[PDB]
């Protein structure tokens, strides 16, 4: 089997990117945050306090008549940036793009952090990263990717995200039409339950590259990309006026500049990103201050290549016995 879904960015800025998903019977469809950097597929529900939904759209579990309640299950979870959620757990029919997992772990927030109320655009996760980091307990459950598996042609998704546009999430198939060139696979460590590889440099527009081993996630649930503090400061000192600011809480330009691209390694690959694509535009509305695309990863405590790089690529997340990642240019 395969499955072909549209994503679309939830706003000007491509702060991240919903993708429709049906789960139940009749379907419910919700538009989900596909998340290669999480494990969990969670939803907005009937379940969920009144006060912290604000224009999502709910999932019912008493309006399906293939969901069951999985007794006794709880998650919980928390991001990288701070949000949070929680509930219990049914088990449902989920398809994505044409592709059906049957008795696929549902998790119905009762709770969510004001983040998730604050964005009515985004009904839920759907986690991509492997199934060792599910919060489901006591007993950890699937992804939606581990679950498809065996039914795909291929054991692989594919990440196609679009530059202020629409791309599109592929499961069991490589379309050989949506890139350039090859793909450059690359090695993968599963050890932290992250799509985590090894880039072998980096450059700054029209300059030469450094190679350099930067390991890193590929997390298409992180809207920016998060580098070492080296790499991002040789970055913005080729901005005029760009400077780091703590009250702001990272690197600030002025809006009138134009950006320089940024190129890293995939072994003796590079992908371009598009200075444009490191604009995510003034701090405050009216403001001549530009938020930048590139971040320090200093106190994150890994390096995150986030949705400013991945949309730059066609990329292949290879789940076979041996996980690889796969980057063409496109």
């Amino acid at each position: 089997s395969t499955g072909s879904a549209t994503t679309t960015p939830i706003d000007s800025l491509d702060d991240a990117y919903i993708t429709p998903v049906q789960i139940g019977t009749p379907a419910q469809t919700l538009n989900l945050d596909f998340d290669t950097g999480s494990s969990d597929l969670w939803v907005f529900s009937s379940e969920t306090t009144a006060s912290e939904v604000d224009g999502q759209t709910i999932y019912t579990p008493s309006k399906s008549t293939t969901a069951k309640l999985l007794s006794g299950a709880t998650w919980s979870i928390s991001y990288g940036d701070g949000s949070s959620s929680s509930g219990d757990v049914y088990t449902d029919t989920v398809s994505v793009g044409g592709l059906t997992v049957t008795g696929q772990a549902v998790e119905s927030a009762k709770k969510v952090s004001s983040s998730f109320t604050e964005d009515s655009t985004i009904d839920g996760l759907l986690g991509l990263a492997f199934s060792t980091l599910n919060t489901v307990s006591p007993t950890q459950q699937k992804t939606f990717f581990d679950n498809a598996k065996a039914s795909l042609d291929s054991p692989v998704f594919t990440a196609d995200l679009g530059y202020h546009a629409p791309g599109t999430y592929n499961f069991g198939f490589i379309d050989t039409t949506a890139y350039t060139g090859s793909i450059t696979y690359t090695a993968v460590s599963t050890k932290q339950g992250f799509w985590e590889w090894t880039s072998t440099g980096y450059a700054v527009g029209s300059g030469t590259f450094k190679s350099t081993s930067i390991d890193g996630i590929a997390d298409t649930g992180t809207t920016l990309l998060y580098l070492p503090a080296t790499v991002v400061s040789a970055y913005w000192a080729q901005v005029s006026g760009a400077k780091s600011s703590s009250s702001v809480g990272g690197y600030v330009f002025p809006c009138s500049a134009t950006l320089p691209s940024f190129t890293f390694g995939v072994g003796s690959a590079r992908i371009v990103i598009p200075g444009d694509y490191i604009d995510f535009g003034p701090i405050s509305t009216g403001s001549s201050s530009c938020f930048g695309g590139i971040q320090s990863s200093a106190g994150i405590g890994i390096n995150i290549f986030g949705d400013v790089a991945l949309k730059a690529a066609f990329v292949v997340f290879n789940g076979a016995t041996t996980p690889t990642l796969g980057f063409a240019s496109k």
